[PDB]
């Protein structure tokens, strides 16, 4: 048994900033501080205006990224779980959930801009981190890519759910996991956009 009247509810995922890719310089912007993030997580009511393709998102215990592609805000299950996302009208229930792909999605917030899925078949990719670093990544397989310049894993922590982009700025995949050998990240594993398009058309 358990005392049901006091069972708590997990809060919503909350947008706390964005990666500005609009102009000629990539940079992170914060749109909500720690206090407002916790209040907004509990209510699920986020009145802030949303802009751009890559959002910085937070729960009470984790922070990561979320990327809009074809009208869906995508992120990783290991960050969001089954949580709703805060919105101007209250919590919004997930529209996609696939733990086997480490993938979840909500309807893209009003004001967001969506990336278009890549059709160019290029293997010269670019990973966008939560610090607005644009890291060249050579595609090595359907879901893997190697860093031209390896980095300590610390530099990629908190960027799951961010995009991998082709040279034309099209979405190639969603950053999922890192290939980590003794604290150094040599390569990345991502959800291919085609897997997204299947999840959408499924
Ligand atoms: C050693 C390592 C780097 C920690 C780990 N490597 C690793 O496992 O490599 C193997 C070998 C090649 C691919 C991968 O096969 C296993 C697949 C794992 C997975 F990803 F599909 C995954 N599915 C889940 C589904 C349901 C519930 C939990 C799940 N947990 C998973 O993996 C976990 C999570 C994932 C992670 O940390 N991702 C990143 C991130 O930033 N997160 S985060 O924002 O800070 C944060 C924790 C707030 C959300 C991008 C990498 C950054 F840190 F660089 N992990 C562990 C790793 O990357
Ligand atoms: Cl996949
Ligand atoms: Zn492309």
């Amino acid at each position: 048994g358990s005392h049901m009247a006091s069972m708590k509810k997990k809060g919503s995922v909350v947008i706390v900033g964005r990666i500005n890719l609009s102009g000629d310089t990539a940079y992170a912007q914060q749109t909500r501080g720690e206090e407002g993030c916790q209040e907004t997580s509990q209510t699920g009511r986020d009145k802030n205006q949303v802009e751009g393709e890559v959002q910085i998102v937070s729960t009470a215990t984790q922070t990561f990224l979320a990327t809009s592609i074809n009208g869906v805000l995508w992120t990783v299950y290991h960050g969001a779980g089954t949580r709703t996302i805060a919105s101007p009208k209250g919590p919004v229930t997930q529209m996609y959930t696939n733990v086997d792909k480490d993938l979840v999605g909500w309807q893209a917030p009003q004001g967001s801009r969506s990336l278009t899925p890549c059709t160019c078949g290029s293997s010269d990719l670019y990973l966008v981190t939560r610090h607005a670093d644009v890291i060249p990544v050579r595609r090595r397989g359907d879901s893997r890519g190697s860093l031209l310049s390896p980095r300590p894993i610390s530099y990629l922590k908190g960027s799951s759910g961010g995009p991998l982009l082709c040279p034309a700025g099209h979405a190639v995949g969603i950053f999922r996991a890192a290939v980590c050998t003794r604290g150094v990240a040599k390569a990345v594993e991502f959800i291919p956009v085609e897997s997204l398009e299947t999840t959408m058309r499924a």
